[PDB]
């Protein structure tokens, strides 16, 4: 009972040097929450279990947050979440300790009309890529279906939503052509005409009159509508709309001959999102908000893989909104947000690239990370990352204090860089922003890899950030 | 009787789609530049009892507890009209239609002067967006836009709009195919697609005309002409912002009159439909009794990416809502709560199925003429439309008796972007990309359905009436 | 006193002194850090009070207004003068420029193994550097060191500069070797700075030196060198952000001394000219009497797209005006009214006519040396300049006795973009892109007219004196 509670804290927050348990919780998390909707829902439920109070965006917060502050979260669009801890003794000059990550991952979306005519008896579905999917890595993979259904119960005018998930059933697969056929079997393949998921081969019930009353009748195969309705526990007639993903249902696993690796889908950026959220929860356990003088948050964004210019992406400003609304409700007096942000540190936590020993020519000597060491700073002099000399120094100081190791990633001068939310958050807030993350192999694959210790090592680092960033940043004044 | 007949034609109350189609054609023809379009809507708003508010003055003394019907203009090319009900509160949100009034055109260069070329007069021009291609060759081009002038013996700089219509002052002449390879396009936009304005025979500049700041920057024939159109002296002209545009008047067409052919549909088609819908809706709205905040905001510079003060990224919508709500309550307004409860229709024209290019249209995701409004859907952020917005629009249409169509690109194709994503992130409000579909977007002369203007007006009117009620189903 | 004012502020037609001060400024302040520090020291000497971003400005700015400046990141500076009689309807008179220039940055780990005895350092390009123009140039090293004195927990900053010593040179391969000596060259493997060729008798690292966080990240000779320049121990070094730059001092040139040759003109030329205009202007402003709000805001990261906290998109201008106006009045300020009445000059260098490349310059739309400020015009959103802005600057010039030139690209050419569109969009204010024209933009060593620095200062000084009065004629 009491020993199990101590052992639980030790596993989740790596207090007894137990990295294996947190690695498995991450794997289970990825497997049980295939879509962005599931991930945000998982964290929402996690936050409820650790006494964070949900606040709706749709209502003013002046009545919900008082002088004692506390632990809160809000959700936008079901895909964009911000959790935060506000201290009774917080002032504008203390700033905010932020970790910003994204919860969207490369996937395949069902088209608004997924219906395709049968092709020599084969059932197929019309889909679209979200980011750079539907390539050769997506061929011959077991694909489940899941996401958000919108429904309206009979004899009501309420539109409600349900999350669905076929796991472990792979409902479809994108079949490669056998190499025996020659040149037609050689990639790359047309994302509209060639990489189409095969969902069935049915044999010889037709649609009922009630099923035909569904808004989605004609838009999707009657078998599909029946299936998702059964998963949701509603009638076909009640289905209003849907937003469904196809995703790899292969469960993650520890691997390598010495178990040094973790293989799993959708690491970018659910890896950092998970580690940052668990760190927040671990940190929150020992925070009395009545005595604290800090403002801490993890904010999770959608649509980072498509450039962040949506209301649920980093450019939509959920962070800025949360800090403005909370501080207004907290003090009930004029808060200078420019002073707030000038004293803040934002960690833009996004996965970066582990050294791949089979492609040494793309990695910059002395500026790549390796597995199971620690967090990696993303450095770039051309604005792809927001990291600057003070932020580098802050993180290195933090790590030396907390016993963490820090690695570097920067591109070769003849190479090219990805871009993160970091520059966007820095510009929108005016606050010093540091791009960093847990490094991984095979980013944007359907199944990626990181170190087996790296989930725990990330949790450890981010926990130390929340504990010590304010004290460390004060050295620079 | 006359007022009942006008309401039927303009607001499609008696099922009359012909008249509103003709008014749209007349509107496009009579207002060739963005300046003219904004001026048209300003005059229209004045006639329906909307009060102009200047951006340069604080609105607290102009808007009170009763709210009302208002509009404002930035740069002469960015206009926001709004209806603020006396019983509005932050949790009601705002119902917004955002469209753009800029269209592909050709601009006179700051110095339009060119030396005569074997006797031919020509003017130096620049493309605004993807113009000066083969579709702009051999078209009758009028000249028009904004002149800035200063009356002689005064210091004030004033504005006049000018328009040569029906006179086409110039034409970009194709080379006869007889000459062979030189006559094959594409053509150089600087050296080959140059408007020919005249061929003058053997008065030189007077001493007064030389006092013009524009003397030497434009041909004296041109300066005299635009001076005459504005009713000012050449000496008084300080600057100008002039377009060249197709003066071919729009028309109903097709063997069964199913089509409307007209220039500059992108996006004056949705802008007109949304604005007429707002005026129709406003006729039956008592602002003393209303609990809603409704707006149509019209932007400039969308075709060049919206990053100007008069484009979507310049934030006129957000400013209007902030200034209105501060003046209205005279107390702190939670603008985050306002936008969280809002719906933005990003109304921009999308693509009708072209039966001659079936390979670029996505099966089950193309619109056809004369059916209804088309949702623009995109999973990679080119459009702001999401699952809830789709369901909302479909719910709204089922209630109002409208039809809804889909547009989405093929996976192996390419998509343009709209202001929708910009508005969504700037406000944090759910934004829905949709519009009236058309053929031949970005041509000098495009086409849509002859009923689509009226169908568009009907849908947007339905939006203003029922969006709040329908969106409450999702809460 | 009068001789100093006449030299700096060009009051007795002395253009050579200010040109030489500019050359000295460029030579003594090679990095963005030095440039901001130079302007900070200049502002201090002219009685502008420094305000930290990290504290509320309520206790530093009162109803009297005054002369102030603030700094973000050591590279983003905003200086401003706020009049006691200022109100929202007077707006703000803004010059916005950038102080970052194309350079070469040391990598976070600059260490390289010796290569047949040669010492080299690992570096990266900031903008389009490490090309053939960067070969065979004498390169100095300088920038910001972070250190922590022994027995303290205080991270402090020091600026270092090797000038006149060129520590580095990127050596071209001799043409004798043939094809390998033909560019372009790989920026990672071929354009690597050579820093030395050490001999055995450069001592081994001491135990204290090994305690540095930077031990292993840079070779010990480099660490010892930068420690000696800052006056600290190697062990105390925490981090560094260092540039490589041309140490060739600028000069007046041409057979008639019509030119000025110097490195890093983009955009320290306009920044210097704008800042000196502000100080010259500020000498005769009594803030107790003034009703104006004036600012020069200097940005970092313009050359890489401005999307950082210290770039234009980070909003230091907007922040300055909001914080100032809040502390100034303590009765709420309508910022939308403020910006609606404002003028922003986006002052960034544009392109002088290069007579060797006539084919890329647009006839009647290029500037020449020693005439005056050049308006940057573009109808596709690369610049923010509009017809009213053009007329304002021309009016202003006519009143102050300045000359104005034009720059616009040919229809078949390509344009760069400035911060102008960003600033116009973020504020909603009318923004005018203009600048002092130069040859050879983005070279390691560029050129402008020898009179153009003074002509720039004179024009910008005229702007601060007269912009409010002139813009009132357009109302
Ligand atoms: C050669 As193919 C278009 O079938 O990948
Ligand atoms: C766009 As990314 C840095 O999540 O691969
Ligand atoms: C070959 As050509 C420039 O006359 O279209
Ligand atoms: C830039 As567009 C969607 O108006 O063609
Ligand atoms: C031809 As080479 C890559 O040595 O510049
Ligand atoms: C990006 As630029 C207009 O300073 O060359
Ligand atoms: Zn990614
Ligand atoms: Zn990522
Ligand atoms: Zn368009
Ligand atoms: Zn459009
Ligand atoms: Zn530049
Ligand atoms: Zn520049």
């Amino acid at each position: 009972e009491e020993k199990e509670k101590k052992e639980n804290e030790n596993s989740w927050c790596i207090l007894e040097h137990n990295y294996e348990d947190i690695a498995q919780e991450f794997i289970d998390f990825i497997y049980k929450n295939p879509t962005t909707y599931h991930v945000v829902s998982f964290f929402a439920e996690l936050l409820d279990k650790h006494n964070f109070k949900y606040l709706s965006e749709k209502s003013n917060w002046q009545d919900s947050i008082g002088e004692d502050g506390g632990k809160f979260y809000t959700i936008r669009n079901g895909t964009n979440l911000s959790a935060f801890i506000l201290g009774k003794n917080w002032r504008a000059e203390k700033g905010v300790g932020v970790i910003g990550s994204h919860v969207d991952a490369l996937t395949v979306k069902l088209k608004p009309v997924s219906f395709k005519d049968t092709a020599e008896g084969y059932g197929r579905i019309a889909v679209a890529p979200y980011g750079g999917t539907l390539n050769e890595l997506w061929l011959d993979r077991d694909l489940g279906i899941g996401g958000r259904l919108l429904y309206k119960k009979k004899g009501t005018n309420e539109i409600k939503s349900a999350l669905v998930d076929s796991t472990p059933l792979p409902v479809c697969r994108i079949p490669s052509l056998a190499p025996h056929f020659g040149k037609p079997a050689e990639g790359p393949f047309d994302k509209e005409d060639q990489t189409i998921p095969v969902i069935g081969f049915p044999t010889p019930e037709p649609p009922t009159d009630d099923e035909k009353k569904s808004p989605l009748f004609g838009k999707h195969c009657i078998h599909l509508l029946r299936y998702v309705a059964k998963l949701a526990g509603v009638e076909v007639s009640e289905l209003i709309q849907m937003d469904l993903d196809l995703f790899d249902v292969q469960k993650g696993t520890i691997g390598g001959i010495g178990k040094h690796f973790l293989f799993a889908p959708r690491l970018d950026d659910r890896l950092c999102s998970f580690a940052a959220m668990i760190a927040l929860i671990c940190y929150a356990k020992d925070v009395n908000t009545e005595e604290s003088d800090l403002f801490s948050t993890v904010t999770l964004y959608d649509n980072e893989e498509i450039g962040s210019l949506t209301r649920q992406g980093a450019k939509g400003g959920l962070l800025e909104s949360v800090v403005e609304r909370s501080s207004s409700a907290f003090t009930k007096k004029p808060v200078d947000l420019h002073t707030v942000w000038a004293n803040s540190i934002i960690l833009s936590a996004d996965v970066n690239h582990l050294y791949n020993p089979n492609f040494p020519e793309v990695y910059l000597k002395n500026h790549f990370p390796v597995p199971n060491v620690g967090i990696t700073l993303s450095l770039d002099p051309n604005g792809h990352m927001a990291t600057d000399v003070v932020g580098t120094a802050l993180v290195e100081e933090l790590a030396r204090r907390n016993g963490d190791k820090v690695q570097y990633f920067q591109i070769k001068n003849n190479s090219r860089s990805g871009g993160t939310i970091g520059p966007s958050l820095a510009s929108q807030t005016g606050a010093r922003t540091i791009d960093l993350g847990i490094a991984q192999l095979s980013m944007h694959s359907i199944r990626a890899a990181t170190g087996s210790k790296d989930v725990g090592l990330g949790v450890k680092f981010f926990n130390g950030f929340f504990k010590h960033w304010r004290s460390v940043y004060d050295e620079f004044g």
